[PDB]
């Protein structure tokens, strides 16, 4: 065996896991079939990803991790290019055959700036901690066949002698090459059938330009300066840019457009299902009068997928390769960055102990297929929601409240952290929570919360109920549960921008 592990994906998933291996004394070997620089999505930051890379940097004892959780970082280690901001997610409702309002508006705000990753530059950056840590890196390169032993791994390659190692992850953003040839990759039973298009622009207007200003929405933060949801019946349209910054230098924003195939099927080339979109909903097409390609539009007809194993003896898929779901709340980056955290240890302990059993790495596949399950009750639960505004105001409360409590946990665990520099106990404490995957993390009283949302939800899709009762059964709920929640004022519907 000439390594210790073999990584799939250089990407910021597998270079932060060669990153944090080889720091601890593995050999590690990263391998991809693309090369630096790529162009890749999975741009909005959220503060899960956050605390959760912080985590990551002080765990393994590796600062230039942080700098990629905080945009002002990023601009000043990273490069001016390399992120935009974000002040909060923001949502705008729309309907086909009436005028949009700028009333039918949600975003809740932020302390902390977060950042719009242009991913080719983060990433490239991220592969560069690796290198830095003694990861070897091998571009461009084909995999002819995986197998996996008792003894180890051997990985063949075109034009190369093959390769051997003890484990395999795979990182791949990819279509899962370990999960294909593995057959654990299937649609079978997920509530969501999205697909989608996407591409990067140029001179796209901002939000209080093209639609409404500041004086009309009311909001307290520019939505130039947020994650931009502009949702509908059908699905939903996001506007990510990274010129919105005032140290920055990038001019590019992200464009990107999702159907709900249960509502809508594409049936024509992305350019012209995307000036079908604007004519359907005029407002959203102010965004773009002046707008210009920066590259070729992608189509995915089916985003959405799970694995039904992930982990095994010899080898571990990352969530990303393991399932993903829907762009909407930017869950592919938090369950990606905990995975790791959680992986790492006990590769380690593998790897200094030479035993390499499926038992040792089975609260990893535990974390990882839950959150990819509970992602999928969020976006199925949320692309109900699009239906109607008022639904929406409602609906949102709960995904925020459980993110808030997540955070707050993630903030307690790198609290402690700092606090007593214990890794044993961080750790323990990680795989100790009661609900691993979910959005609270350990709370019994949201999780109550989550699950009773989500069957209103799923009751008022099947039986086609009236709107105003589905939100009031909603409203209600949260009114039951808000003394266990934070106290933001989440019952308070009248409010549309929930402050900290
Ligand atoms: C914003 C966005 C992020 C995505 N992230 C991932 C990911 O992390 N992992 C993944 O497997 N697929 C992801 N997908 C879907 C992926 O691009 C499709 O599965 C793609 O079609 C690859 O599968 P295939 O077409 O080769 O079959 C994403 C799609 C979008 C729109
Ligand atoms: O995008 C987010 C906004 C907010 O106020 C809280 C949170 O956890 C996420």
């Amino acid at each position: 065996n000439q390594y210790d592990v073999i990584i799939i994906g250089s990407g910021i998933a597998g270079a932060l896991t060669g990153a944090v291996l080889a720091k601890s004394g593995l050999n590690v070997l990263i391998l991809d079939s693309a090369q630096h620089p790529r162009f890749s999505v999975g741009e909005a930051a959220t503060p899960e990803s956050g605390f959760l890379l912080r985590l990551l940097s002080k765990r393994f004892d590796i600062p230039e991790i942080a700098y990629l959780s905080h945009p002002d970082k990023i601009i000043q280690h990273v490069g001016s290019s390399a992120c935009g901001i974000k002040l909060g997610f923001s949502f705008a409702w729309h309907q086909e055959n009436a005028p949009s309002s700028p009333d039918h508006l949600v975003a809740p705000p932020l302390k902390v700036p977060e950042a719009h990753l242009f991913r080719q530059d983060i990433d490239y950056f991220a592969l560069m901690i690796a290198l830095k840590h003694g990861a070897e890196s091998r571009q461009n390169i084909k995999i002819e066949s995986i197998s996996l032993n008792d003894d180890g791994v051997e990985v063949a390659l075109s034009n190369a002698a093959p390769v051997k190692a003890a484990f395999i992850i795979d990182a791949a953003a990819q279509g899962s090459p370990l999960s294909r040839q593995l057959g654990l990759r299937t649609t079978e039973g997920l509530a969501t059938d999205t697909c989608s298009f996407f591409t990067h622009m140029l001179n796209v207007k901002s939000y209080e330009d093209a639609l409404a200003p500041l004086s009309r929405t009311r909001s307290p933060i520019e939505l130039f300066k947020s994650t931009l949801h502009h949702i509908f019946e059908e699905g939903w349209l996001w506007v990510i840019p990274f010129n919105n910054h005032p140290q920055g230098t990038n001019q590019l924003c992200s464009i990107g457009f999702q159907f709900n195939n249960a509502k809508y099927r594409p049936t024509e080339a992305p350019e012209i299902e995307f000036r079908k979109l604007l004519k359907k909903y005029p407002a959203i097409g102010e965004h773009f009068k002046d707008a210009v390609n920066a590259r070729e539009w992608i189509y995915a007809p089916r985003i959405n997928y799970r694995s039904v194993q992930n982990v095994g003896d010899r080898f571990c898929l990352l969530p990303q390769a393991t399932g993903f779901i829907d762009p909407l709340f930017s869950r592919g980056l938090i369950t990606t960055f905990e995975s790791i955290l959680r992986l790492a240890p006990k590769v380690l302990d593998a790897a200094r102990s030479n035993r390499w059993q499926r038992e040792q790495f089975i609260e990893v596949e535990r974390h990882c297929l839950n959150a990819v399950a509970t992602n999928d009750q969020l976006v199925s639960c949320s692309y109900e929601a699009f239906s109607d505004f008022h639904l929406w105001n409602v609906w949102h409360r709960v995904w925020l409240s459980g993110s808030n409590l997540g955070s707050a946990f993630l903030q307690k665990l790198l609290h402690d952290l700092e606090h007593s520099g214990d890794a044993r106990q961080f750790d323990a404490a990680l795989e100790a929570v009661r609900f691993p995957g979910c959005l609270s993390l350990d709370s019994p009283a949201y999780e109550s919360l989550f699950r009773q949302s989500c069957q209103v939800m799923q009751q008022a899709r099947e039986q086609a109920r009236p709107v105003a009762e589905t939100a009031n059964a909603l409203h209600e709920l949260i009114k039951e549960h808000e003394a266990e929640l934070l106290p933001l004022g989440y019952s308070r519907i009248s409010n549309r921008f929930i402050l900290k």
